[PDB]
């Protein structure tokens, strides 16, 4: 019953958010490969800070989108407007230009997933938060499941016909998506927000920060006209902004696996590495969902969030270990003989050596995801306040970006002259004379602190 009735809305929303992540993935899976094959033909630096600009201006855009969707405007209006922007945005390509482009589809997506999860949490809000976290399971398979389906369907009906449907792909979808959530609000109901109040509470947090500059900030506020709702909002964002900072080297981590574990498999369509991982995680949450929940509901054994965050980062560790030893065994295979091999135009030097062996380290990545991200997520709209629910999700994605840029800089910190750990990197192969292994191992010890400091963080805040 807790599922019943609202199914339809509910089911619509996740496909919304198929339809958006697949646009999205589309975009991202050949746009350097797209500039650089294009007649006008930039350099291979201008396209990678292209692509790098397009990511932080997505990643800084959520706050953002967060707040114009809670001030001045509602959630589905606010989702509404940024997806047409992303329709509009998307328009261009198909078709100075280019930046206006990529501006209009950043804020668009930006706001899009800053907005998303909320909307569909409140949506199944009446229930306990076991709906929730059951949307929450589902919404993260919906995604893997619209990732694979645009990273397959665009190499499918690439080849059929002109490669310019195959940027106008995308495009379609995001117009279903739109005409799909615009049936969905003539029957939604789904106890609409209707943010007007919660403008002032903006000011209200300004004026607590003046508090602070003119338990020290709960007494101040008793005397004041600090009404105790906004005091408690404020003390908790105060106890959540930790949370986020000890996450943002697990991001980095994070971001950092996915690309090398990619790089890896290179020497053992070039997307589908990356489709691995989220097959496995198609396979992944139906099963948990149906039986690694029940059981410890029969033996109350439901932990907090940050526990399972902390299981995640646990299973983090371990597939970097893996990693690392699978690296040592290729390198001390592959001093006696390599093979040739051709990925789309590149030419690749492999070990002699089958590629499943990276199925144990990425099935890790994968219980590791569907223990800690999800999980992540139900802590991000639990703990945050019922009014800037969607300012909270943008500052995470944004810390999640940052986390992402701090990883890129330590990638490209571990390859000075002094570390020596890779030369060929510049290259675009023969990784054969590098050190990946050791970058494995510092990346497991890295994981292993930050998971020591998490739990730390996560015992510190469960006492209080």
């Amino acid at each position: 019953g807790a599922f019943a009735g609202r199914r339809a809305a509910c089911g619509a929303v996740l496909l919304t958010e198929l339809l958006e992540r697949a646009a999205f993935y589309g975009i991202t899976s050949n746009l350097v490969l797209f500039l650089n094959g294009a007649p006008f033909c930039w350099e291979g630096a201008q396209a990678s800070e292209a692509l790098l600009l397009f990511m932080g201006l997505t990643y800084l855009g959520s706050p953002f989108g967060g707040w114009l969707a809670d001030a001045r405007l509602g959630r589905a209006r606010a989702i509404l407007l940024s997806l047409a922007l992303y329709l509009l945005g998307m328009l261009a390509f198909p078709l100075p230009a280019t930046f206006a482009g990529l501006v209009l589809v950043g804020l668009g997506v930006a706001t899009v997933k800053a907005n998303i999860t909320p909307f569909g949490a409140d949506q199944v809000k009446d229930r306990g938060p076991e709906a929730t976290r059951r949307f929450f399971n589902w919404f993260y398979w919906s995604i893997n499941l619209g990732a694979i389906l645009s990273l397959g369907g665009i190499a499918y009906i690439q080849q059929n016909v002109s490669f310019v449907t195959g940027y106008a792909i995308p495009t379609v979808c995001v117009g279903l998506a739109f005409v799909v959530f615009l049936c969905g609000q003539s029957v939604f109901i789904t106890k609409p927000p209707d943010g007007s109040a919660f403008t002032d509470m903006f000011k209200i947090l300004t004026y607590s920060c003046c508090s602070q500059k003119r338990f020290d900030s709960c007494k101040m506020s008793h005397g004041g006209p600090f009404t105790e709702e906004k005091v408690e909002d404020v003390k908790a964002l105060v106890k959540i902004v930790p949370v986020f900072l000890a996450l943002i080297p697990y991001w980095t981590v994070y971001f950092q696996m996915q690309t090398t574990y990619v790089l890896q498999s290179l020497h053992l369509p070039a997307a589908w590495l990356t489709m691995f991982d989220a097959v496995l995680i198609l396979l992944l949450i139906p099963l948990k969902d149906k039986l690694v929940d029940p059981i410890l509901r029969r033996h109350g054994l439901l932990p907090s969030s940050l526990k399972r965050i902390a299981v995640g980062m646990f299973f983090v560790m371990c597939s970097a270990f893996a990693a690392g030893i699978l690296e040592s065994k290729r390198l001390n295979l592959v001093k006696e003989k390599t093979i040739n091999q051709t990925i789309g135009n590149v030419v690749y030097h492999a070990a002699d050596l089958s590629l499943w062996w990276q199925v144990p380290q990425y099935l890790l990545i994968g219980i590791s995801e569907i223990f800690a991200s999800i999980a992540g997520l139900e802590f991000a709209y639990s703990a945050a306040p019922k009014s800037m629910q969607s300012a909270i999700m943008g500052l995470f994605f944004f810390f999640s970006g940052v986390g992402s840029f701090v990883g890129s800089g330590l990638l490209a910190l571990v390859s000075i002259k002094a570390i020596g750990w890779m030369s060929s990197h510049t290259d675009f192969g023969n990784i054969n004379g590098c050190y990946l292994n050791y970058y494995f191992f510092l990346l497991a010890a890295i994981q292993g602190a930050t998971l020591l400091l998490f739990l730390i963080i996560s015992v510190k805040y469960d006492h209080h």
